[PDB]
């Protein structure tokens, strides 16, 4: 799977969120279908959403990558450390669950 891609494919067609904050919010009302986790994502802040997600039987993928990293993939001027795909759009994003 085109992790890259298909993360542009389901920003640019489906419906993304980004932060922790946001993240675990969906975690915990359902409302995400996956979530991504930078690889170095503060380990506070990602045993929580690591947690909100398996109460709520929510996929998680770690992104082989730094918060940087990932922020630049989403086109963003600023780390992001996860995100929830609430909507995948037209992208095979899901798969990587």
């Amino acid at each position: 799977v085109d992790f890259a891609f298909e993360l542009r494919k389901a920003q640019d067609t489906g419906k993304i969120v980004m932060g922790a904050r946001k993240s675990i919010q969906y975690a915990k009302m359902g409302g995400a279908k996956l979530i991504i986790v930078a690889r170095n994502a503060r380990p506070d802040i990602k045993e929580d959403i690591e947690y909100y997600a398996r109460l709520s039987g929510i996929p998680v993928y770690e992104f082989e990558g730094t918060s940087v990293e990932l922020g630049t993939l989403l086109g963003r001027p600023h780390t992001v450390s996860a995100l929830a795909v609430v909507d995948p759009g037209e992208s095979r994003i899901l798969a990587l669950g």
